[PDB]
């Protein structure tokens, strides 16, 4: 009953962000969301931001995604961060995995 | 709810093991199990190996984790491997990577 994501076709871009990302898997709906985060190294979340979804073009099994602009602009080496879709209020993916570069 | 994780402080080590590596996510507890594979490209599972937990110093979103010495010490080129964290019998995460140097 969760959402799933098997693959996803990008694994990075530059922090500007602002590109698409399919996922492939499984439960998608148009209520669906994706939603990007950051954590340290000890667990505190230091951002999350919602990507678009274009929901004319998804499919239960695939979703296409904007990958968000980064929470910082100025960074000198690449982060990782993470992403996860999400059902309702709880049911959400295995979180997966997604680096931004510096401009 | 399954071990998730989000963050791993290393990607990779020297065939020797023994260092400690930290993964930071969610859903673990002092009974999560972490567990190393290898795999054919044809999918055969060549090696299995549960690393060891420090259980006084993890929590619920951190995991400390001994990595296991690699099954040759006399390879030549990297090894990739997977690993995942496994609660109970079979509620486990979706695999991560991990490089084993010469
Ligand atoms: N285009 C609709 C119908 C097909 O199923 C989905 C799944 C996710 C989504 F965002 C939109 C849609
Ligand atoms: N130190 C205990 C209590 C806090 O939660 C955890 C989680 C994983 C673990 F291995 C041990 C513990």
């Amino acid at each position: 009953e969760l959402p799933m994501v098997e693959r996803q076709d990008t694994d990075s871009c530059l922090v500007y962000g602002g590109q698409q990302m399919i996922l492939t898997g499984q439960n998608f709906t148009s209520e669906s969301k994706v939603v990007f985060t950051e954590k340290t190294t000890d667990g505190q979340q230091i951002w999350e931001m919602e990507a678009t979804v274009d929901k004319d073009k998804s499919q239960p099994n695939m979703l296409f995604v904007e990958i968000p602009e980064y929470r910082n602009k100025h960074i000198r080496t690449p982060v990782k961060v993470n992403f996860y879709v999400i059902n309702g209020k709880r049911k959400r993916s295995q979180p997966q995995h997604f680096t931004y570069h510096p401009v």
